[PDB]
């Protein structure tokens, strides 16, 4: 019943491959439907063709900025930023999804994709899916960033939606 959502990435417009994740609806319903429908774009915006800004290897892969492009943008589906929904699942290790945010109840469109286990943001972002496919591709992505997050090449979601 969980839904099932994948990216397509790019790297500097070629091809890479597919990471698809599980979104924990049955645990923060809220939180998964954001990233459901903003990966689907059935509001009129979402993920398509955005790019994740900040990869630190070792650490985490950021995206979501579909405004700005640079970590100072993005928007839920509710018209303004959304609360935290509860903080029921931990920042275990490798391939977890969680929100970026600027502080309590602050949530938006930004994302992380854990790299390792990264248990001091537990109870500071809400974690609500997991990497189901693909991990391997987000660890191919982790080679492209660098220790301040900068990229060193243009990583981008060149399609994305639902599946099943």
């Amino acid at each position: 019943v969980n839904p099932t959502v994948f990216f397509d990435i790019a790297v500097d417009g070629e091809p890479l491959g597919r990471v698809s994740f599980e979104l924990f609806a049955d645990k923060v319903p809220k939180t998964a439907e954001n990233f459901r429908a903003l990966s689907t774009g059935e509001k009129g915006f979402g993920y398509k063709g955005s790019c994740f800004h900040r990869i630190i290897p070792g650490f985490m892969c950021q995206g979501g900025d579909f405004t700005r492009h640079n970590g100072t943008g993005g928007k839920s589906i509710y018209g303004e930023k959304f609360e935290d929904e509860n903080f029921i699942l931990k920042h275990t290790g490798p391939g977890i999804l969680s929100m970026a945010n600027a502080g309590p109840n602050t949530n938006g469109s930004q994302f992380f994709i854990c790299t390792a286990k990264t248990e001091w943001l537990d109870g500071k972002h809400v974690v609500f899916g997991k990497v189901k496919e693909g991990m391997n591709i987000v660890e191919a992505m982790e080679r492209f960033g660098s220790r301040n997050g900068k990229t060193s090449k243009k990583i981008t979601i060149a399609d994305c939606g639902q599946l099943e």
